[PDB]
């Protein structure tokens, strides 16, 4: 009858940091089994060291703990997996933290069993916040390497291909989803990963559009609005229509609708005032000004048709912006999921070299 606490002797904490953080293989097999088992392990062993009200001992286990998943984001900071496993177990961490708090407010979610292996002596708010703080820096880390892999692949999967292909982009895409699902990352942040991967597609596209001629023709809009329709299919098949991915998209999608509408008539001019709500005046300018005909027996879209849609803009007090910030990081939000996981039937597997540990 394990109580789901673990025992270390003093003198063992750096190699129980090495062993389950710093050298720590996030595609070993116990910790695919189990996402998040690192996090569970470490918060057993705080457990211990409350219950004795040691006092030394919970300040330098988590000062230990904070310090080396520091460390592993500075030495393998440009691998996309080491940077996900560790964002994933961080908030399980501290998910752990507030779930077996002892405050009311976080235990809403607990079984009565769950209730009884709740912290007794120390209040770890502090030590929380720090992690929250580093949780978001693992998350910012997070999504420039994965802004990084995508960002050489959109130009010529989105635009130029008729070299990287639109199934390159989504086989990358299908690679980091389904490294966060294994790593058991929260819901909630896969999804604003998403969307900030979208962003980034649909900004660095419009900006090529809003710099090249040669991009501005109705055939392009075209392909542009299959290549969308094709990530709007992934989020579809993935579950992901809920994430805001889709809306980031929308003045690409209007810029491209832009391409392909008429452009003679006062109605077309109006038309196209209602259907560009997401694009500013200077951007549906632009797109008219750069706009390619394909060949002599389509006209060039006249300079007294663009003074008619800018009379009509006239009221709008929009944004100035042309091109569009494509580095642009969205605020991170957690949010708090308290498990079902229950800690006394948690097994410490032979595989990752913890012998030097036993189950209270």
């Amino acid at each position: 009858d394990f109580q789901g606490m673990l025992e270390y002797k003093k003198e063992d904490e750096q190699k129980l940091v090495k062993n389950l953080i710093l050298e720590l293989k996030p595609r070993g097999v116990a910790v695919n089994l189990i996402p998040g088992l690192p996090a569970y392990i470490l918060f057993m062993c705080v457990r211990h060291a409350d219950y004795l009200n040691d006092d030394q001992k919970v300040r330098s286990l988590l000062t230990s703990t904070i310090n080396s998943i520091k460390k592993v984001l500075k030495k393998r900071g440009d691998d996309f997996e080491t940077v996900s496993f560790w964002l994933s177990n961080t908030c399980r961490f501290l998910h752990c933290l507030k779930q077996y708090s002892g405050e009311e407010g976080f235990m809403k979610h607990n079984t009565s069993r769950q209730n009884e292996h709740c912290l007794t002596n120390f209040d770890l708010a502090e030590y929380r916040q720090v992690l929250s703080d580093l949780a978001i820096q693992i998350y910012q880390q997070l999504v420039r390497v994965l802004e990084n892999i995508l960002q050489p692949m959109i130009v010529s999967g989105m635009l130029e291909h008729e070299t990287y292909t639109l199934d390159s982009i989504l086989r990358q895409l299908n690679s980091f989803h389904s490294v966060m699902c294994q790593h058991g990352m929260d819901p909630e942040l896969i999804k604003q990963v998403v969307k900030q991967m979208f962003y980034i597609i649909g900004a660095i596209t419009l900006n090529n559009l809003l710099l090249r001629k040669d991009m501005c023709s109705w055939s392009k809009g075209m392909q542009i609005r299959y290549n969308v329709s094709q990530l709007e299919e992934w989020l579809r098949d993935k579950n992901l229509m809920n994430s805001g991915a889709k809306e980031t998209l929308e003045p690409l999608i209007q810029a491209a609708q832009l391409l392909q509408v008429k452009k003679k008539t006062d109605d077309d001019a109006e038309a196209i005032c209602s259907m560009c709500n997401a694009l500013t005046t200077a951007q549906i300018v632009k797109v008219l000004n750069l706009y390619t005909p394909v060949n002599e027996f389509e006209e060039r879209v006249s300079v007294s048709f663009i003074r008619t849609i800018q009379m009509r803009l006239r009221d709008r007090k929009d944004s100035p912006q042309l091109l569009m910030d494509a580095k642009h990081i969205f605020p991170v939000t957690f949010p708090f999921n308290p498990s079902s996981l229950a800690l006394e039937t948690i097994q410490i597997p032979a595989s990752l070299g913890l012998g030097f540990i036993s189950r209270v």
